[PDB]
RNA sequence: UGUACAUA
């Protein structure tokens, strides 16, 4: 079966001026309809308290299909941004007992993160009760784990510390995952030190491993671009004397770039000075190759004086066949602009 | 010349 005809007349432009009151016993129709989703959307604010209410009537007794909807769930998410209290604790009600299979499903999702930012801290906290005991099925689900982050960020941390303790024993498996090293990294911004300690201490169990894998090394540069000088540290330890071999790889040079960005004058004068103080050819490879050259410039740029000139004299003999190089050109880029 | 992060 079909759009209604009042439907499918909308859809073809027949009622340009329609409004809200006239879709009385269609609401829930109009909302799993792309645009009459978008309509009920535009109209929502700037509508009258009573037109929001004939509305809310229509999509409550249909509203948990609709937090599952393609095009419904937005009209759910209007509520819970422009609804008055009473309609956001009864849409509370509905999302109440169903949070996990709302957080896990691909629409639904997108209901249970607009309510966390749109409800009082004891609503927020009801929904959080529900993922207890299941942390890491929600972290490592394409769906779930943005509603895992979206509590981490909008959440009070105490009310968190049931997740902190599902990752005990985890951190490496979940910071090498595609969806929960994400999770790690809310919780490093937003969790409180006794809860990141835990977390920080098992993840120094893994240094190594963490720098070269795909989903480990935004991890690790996390740590360094925003973590305390005691830890970012602990990972510099990790890289010296490893800066030529790791600046050669997909990953990991994307880390030695954030050490030697981050590192105290002292460890960076040391990385530095580890590819151009000896009379090796380390340096040499490094502005050669698809991913080192990068590492290069960055020590380009952030060198103190001593060590740009000492950079240079490395660089110089170079120069003229450096230009031939498909990577290495990009250093003599640099230095003539 | 270089890697993740989702709806019409």
């Amino acid at each position: 079966s079909g759009r209604s005809r009042l439907l499918e007349d909308f859809r073809n432009q027949r009622y340009p001026n329609l409004q809200l009151r006239d879709l009385a016993n269609h609401i829930v129709e109009f909302s799993q309809d792309q645009h009459g989703s978008r309509f009920i959307q535009q109209k929502l604010e700037r509508a009258t308290a009573a037109e929001k209410q004939m509305v809310f009537s229509e999509i409550l007794a249909a509203a948990y299909s609709l937090m599952t909807d393609v095009f419904g769930n937005y009209v759910i998410q209007k509520f819970f941004e422009f609804g008055t209290p009473e309609q956001k604790n009864t849409l509370g009600m509905q999302v109440k007992g169903h949070v996990l299979q709302l957080a896990l499903q691909m629409y639904g999702c997108r209901v249970i993160q607009k309510a966390l930012e749109s409800i009082s801290p004891e609503q927020q906290q009801e929904i959080v009760h529900e993922l207890d005991g299941h942390v890491l099925k929600c972290v490592k689900d394409q769906n779930g784990n943005h509603v895992v982050q979206k509590c981490i960020e909008c959440v009070d941390p105490v009310a968190l510390q049931f997740i902190i303790n599902a990752f005990k024993g985890q951190v490496y498996s979940l910071s090498t995952h595609p969806y929960g090293c994400r999770v790690i990294q809310r919780i490093l911004e937003h969790c409180t030190a006794e809860q990141t300690t835990p977390i920080l201490d098992e993840l120094h169990e893994h240094t190594e491993q963490l720098i070269q894998d795909q989903y480990g090394n935004y991890v690790i540069q996390h740590v360094l671009e925003h973590g305390k000088q005691e830890d970012k540290s602990i990972l510099i330890n990790s890289v010296r004397g490893k800066v030529l071999v790791l600046s050669q790889h997909k990953f990991a040079s994307n880390v030695v770039e954030k050490c030697v960005t981050h590192a105290t004058r002292g460890e960076r004068t040391g990385l530095i000075d580890e590819v151009c103080t000896f009379n090796d050819n380390a340096l040499h490879v490094m502005m050669k190759d698809q991913y080192a050259n990068y590492v290069v410039q960055k020590m380009i740029d952030v060198s103190e004086p001593t060590q740009l000139k000492k950079l240079m004299t490395k660089i110089r003999p170079h120069m003229a066949a450096l230009r031939k190089y498909t990577y290495g050109k990009h250093i003599n880029a640099k230095l003539e602009k």
